[PDB]
């Protein structure tokens, strides 16, 4: 797994995983702000894309 934005896969910790595909985002590359991990589902925009 690599994040969207950044392209680095380093700090595992802080990465999100998609629910819905095999995307991710560190915490930390999100805008707006994500100070902390969700406890629910994350979906990234590929997948919001897909929705109705
Ligand atoms: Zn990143
Ligand atoms: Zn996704």
């Amino acid at each position: 797994v690599t994040c969207l934005v950044c392209r680095k896969g380093d700090n595992d910790e802080f990465l999100l995983l998609c629910d819905g595909c095999d995307r991710g985002c560190h915490i930390y590359c999100h805008r707006p702000k994500m100070e902390a991990v969700p406890e629910g589902d994350w979906f990234c925009t590929v997948c919001l894309a897909q929705q109705v």
